[PDB]
């Protein structure tokens, strides 16, 4: 996250560290957001590679255990059926990761709540962006849990010649743009929190940004609309 400040310890308890094991350590490679005690919703592209990974509930700090970390397994991937890893601009930029192990829930641990089947919000609706990132284009992944400020960008205006043009499709949400706050490298997959009717819904999975920066003005950060596959997530569910 560029333009973020460091998130309250814990403040947002569905965000997961989602890792991959490299020889005999563990990095961190993108976000998600815990939607059952045994799901994580992330972004395919993370998942694209073949490598074995894990999920981190109650995380804070990458670099130190601090006591409410849950560390499990990865089971099952399943990759949205359409995605194409060669044209993110196509979307289905989405995944479901069935736990080895369900997590157990408390302060630090809670499962996100997801919007409505095809919810949209109006321009400049509230919205933070959450995650590990990197805190500038071409520099380095945060050592704790950061946050920005990130009000959406209505399809109208983001699908605009000004901003992301026919790169942007109405099953995405955009959101930021303002050329200082941002998602960058290590924020994919990761939530972006709305606040509706007072209760923060995870309505993005962070999906891209410019080739050119994390922080482009009328480049805003492009997430998968999680609203748009509500269907799709709840037959995941349902039938593995
Ligand atoms: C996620 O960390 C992000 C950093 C540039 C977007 C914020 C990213 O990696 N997006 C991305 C990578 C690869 C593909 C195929 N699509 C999207
Ligand atoms: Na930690």
């Amino acid at each position: 996250v560029v333009g973020g400040t460091e998130a309250q310890r814990n403040s947002w308890p569905s965000q997961i560290s989602l890792q991959y094991r490299s020889g005999s350590s563990w990095a961190h490679t993108c976000g998600g957001t815990l939607i059952r005690q045994n799901w994580v919703m992330t972004a395919a592209h993370c998942v694209d590679r073949e490598l074995t990974f894990r999920v981190v509930v109650g995380e804070h700090n990458l670099n130190q255990n601090d006591g409410t970390e849950q560390y499990v397994g990865v089971q099952k991937i399943v990759v949205h059926p359409y995605w194409n890893t060669d044209d993110v601009a196509a979307g289905y930029d989405i995944a479901l990761l069935r736990l080895a192990q369900s997590v157990t829930l408390n302060s630090y641990v809670q499962l996100g709540v997801l919007p409505r089947a095809g919810t949209i919000l109006a321009n400049n609706s509230p919205c933070y962006i959450t995650g590990w990132g990197l805190t500038r284009t071409n520099g380095q992944l945060a050592q704790t849990l950061q946050q920005a400020y990130l009000p959406t960008v209505d399809y109208a205006i983001c699908s605009s010649s000004s901003y992301w043009g026919s790169t942007v499709k109405n099953s995405m949400v955009c959101a930021g743009g303002d050329g200082v706050r941002s998602g960058c490298q290590g924020d994919s997959g990761g939530p972006l929190h709305c606040l509706v009717n007072g209760q923060y819904a995870v309505h993005g999975v962070t999906s891209f940004v410019s080739r050119l920066g994390c922080n482009v003005t009328r480049k805003p950060t492009v997430f998968t609309r999680v609203s748009a596959y509500i269907s799709w997530i709840n037959n995941v569910i349902a039938s593995n």
